[PDB]
């Protein structure tokens, strides 16, 4: 079945330029701004679009080796970025699939909201539980404040 987990948080960054540097190029800048969150990202399949297949390995001694994540939807226009984990970390014979859906809505003070859904798609009835859902919203507000940081310091990176 499905839990769904919704979440907002806040940024500094307008919404069209975060979009592009944490969303469209996470692959490149997770690495580099987060190194001791995120040791690469690799492009397995595809050119961005849907269905495009990217292995996100985790430094030693994280809970997980590696999560394969494949890009769903992208929304240029919205700012919409949906994308699934589909292997790897907590997939397996309970849990098939996490499915995310995030958008970035621009604010008048020149900052921006982001808002989260992550949706898991379990195998049989056993419970997803507050300590993965934390720890997923801890990473996602772990990579955001250390791309903030650098788009701050970078002003020329993503214009
Ligand atoms: O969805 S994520 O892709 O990890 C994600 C991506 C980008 C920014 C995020 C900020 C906060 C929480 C997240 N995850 C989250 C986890 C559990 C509940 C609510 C949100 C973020």
């Amino acid at each position: 079945g499905v839990f769904n987990y919704e979440t907002e948080t806040t940024s500094v960054i307008p919404a069209a330029r975060l979009f592009k540097a944490f969303i469209l190029d996470g692959d490149n800048l997770f690495p580099k701004v987060a190194p001791q969150a995120i040791s690469s990202v690799e492009n397995i399949e595809g050119n961005g679009g849907p269905g495009t297949i990217k292995k996100i390995s985790f430094p030693e001694g994280f809970p997980f080796k590696y999560v394969k994540d494949r890009v769903d939807e992208v929304d240029h226009t919205n700012f919409k970025y949906n994308y699934s984990v589909i292997e790897g970390g907590p997939i397996g014979d309970t849990l098939e699939k996490i499915s995310n859906e995030i958008k970035i809505v621009a604010t008048p003070d020149g900052g921006s909201i982001l808002k989260i859904s992550n949706k898991y798609h379990t195998k049989g009835d056993h419970e997803v539980k507050a300590e993965q859902v934390k720890a997923s919203k801890e990473m996602g507000e772990t990579l955001l404040r250390a791309v903030e940081s650098y788009l701050l310091a970078h002003s020329d990176a993503y214009n």
